[PDB]
């Protein structure tokens, strides 16, 4: 039985409303729960879904050099595979193996409906509408290291804006956009932006094209015997149109706006 | 070094805005962070604050018979003491020890300012203004088992109300009160009600007296070498007026309304 590690993040993995009457894998539902079933079917294995112990995705402590979250569970042998919205990054690819991406994404802009902003360039040219990102992570790092004029201008602003424009969590960034009467725009992953856009109170909107490109991949321990099969399954699913179908179902078919 | 388990719940434990520049226990602030320092001071031990991995307080699954949250961390040896807003209950006291209560609370009513409701009696006499609680937990169970008229009347209503008046999380309940335009009242722990009342946009109000009584307590494993000292520490802090100073500090001095 393959131990799958995942994380509670809507609409990827959520508790069914009646989860208390259920048990095992049936307690969960969502995009990744559906994806796990597909992968298992094509790779030919039985599995058990478990929620990552520390509820984190995967980062290496600069001091101890220890990995936490799902990457950690894979690295230290606590799980056999990770199916969740885990970004494929150089540092993680150095310690675990990733499948080809099952979803493509990029940094995007979230605004409260009605805000007169249509792109990052628009944000960089004005001042009365503040904007920020998570206080740590790839999105913040993207701006900090950019050599592109527009993003350099945005980073210069964000790094010294007052009050601070950074937030610690997604919920924090979304709430700020929603209570700032259009005076705050949040920079986040397009997938989350797109999801929130389809959820009540339906007062946010994703604008402009993505600022960068990346994707989520299924992860397995280095030199795992599941790596090859899982990679082929992800390609087969995309070719069959199933990845797009799954995305449309959990983002739009179940939308509230 | 004593391992302390706690949970990110405002204003009990929160991440300082400059946490990325701080280390260890200094990354956190809040009522329980202050309480932990006092308890360790008077008990004479060194400690390290850790956040419970699954973000839960403590319940036993009737299936697996496994304890989750902070109670689980104590019973399975992951932490030596739990310092958080953990309600003292019979089922929990059966596996861990609780200090005398450091804070008293009870079920209360939260309304959007403007709602013509001043008590549980007012709610029980009508239906235009819907009211509910978490879909699971002590508050819901309180109503389900009550033999008291008014509470029986309230439960008789809640159990058959449509759409469902129950919510999955505190955030959901609070958000529902704020966006229901005076048509939903939320029943919750007085401590959280009093806290929300002091947070922007200052659009909610706590009405009526508590419907019941209970307390939060510090938890330690059975046979812990710290059990006795922790208990005496709580009593001394109460007698010194320290517990009330901390409540006033985190609820009102730092209040925004
Ligand atoms: N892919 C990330 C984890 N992850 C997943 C989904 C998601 O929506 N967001 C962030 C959304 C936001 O920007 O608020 C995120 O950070 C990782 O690999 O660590
Ligand atoms: N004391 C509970 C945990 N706990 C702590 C703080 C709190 O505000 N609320 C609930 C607030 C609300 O009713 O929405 C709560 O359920 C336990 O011991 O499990
Ligand atoms: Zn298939
Ligand atoms: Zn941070
Ligand atoms: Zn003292
Ligand atoms: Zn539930």
């Amino acid at each position: 039985t393959v131990v799958v590690t995942t994380i509670l993040e809507s609409p990827y993995v959520m508790m069914k409303k009646n989860h208390e009457m259920l048990e095992g894998n049936e307690r969960y539902e969502g995009y990744c729960v559906d994806l796990a079933a597909e992968i298992a079917k094509h790779c030919g294995f039985k599995y058990k879904l478990t929620i990552v112990g520390d509820g984190k995705y995967g980062a290496r402590d600069a001091d101890t050099k220890i990995w936490n979250g799902m990457v950690g569970e894979l690295v230290y042998g606590k799980a056999d595979i990770a199916i969740a919205p885990l970004t494929i990054t150089l540092v993680r690819e150095e310690v675990i193996d990733f499948s080809k991406p099952f979803m493509s994404l990029g940094i995007s802009i979230m605004i409260k409906k009605g805000t007169p902003i249509e792109s990052a360039e628009d944000l960089s040219k004005q001042t009365e509408i503040a904007y920020g990102t998570l206080d740590s992570g790839s999105t913040k790092e993207f701006f900090r290291r950019s050599k592109i004029a527009v993003f350099d201008k945005m980073w210069t602003y964000m790094r010294s804006a007052e009050p601070s424009v950074f937030v610690r969590t997604t919920a924090e960034g979304v709430a700020r956009v929603r209570k700032s009467k259009g005076k705050y725009a949040y920079l986040l992953e397009s997938t989350m932006n797109e999801y929130i856009e389809q959820r009540k109170p339906c007062d946010t909107m994703k604008v402009g094209g993505n600022l960068d490109s990346k994707g989520y991949g299924i992860a397995t321990p280095k030199g795992s015997s599941l790596g090859n099969a899982v990679n082929l399954a992800v390609l087969k699913l995309n070719e069959q149109g199933l990845l797009d179908k799954l995305k449309n179902k959990w983002w739009y078919d179940k939308g509230e706006c």
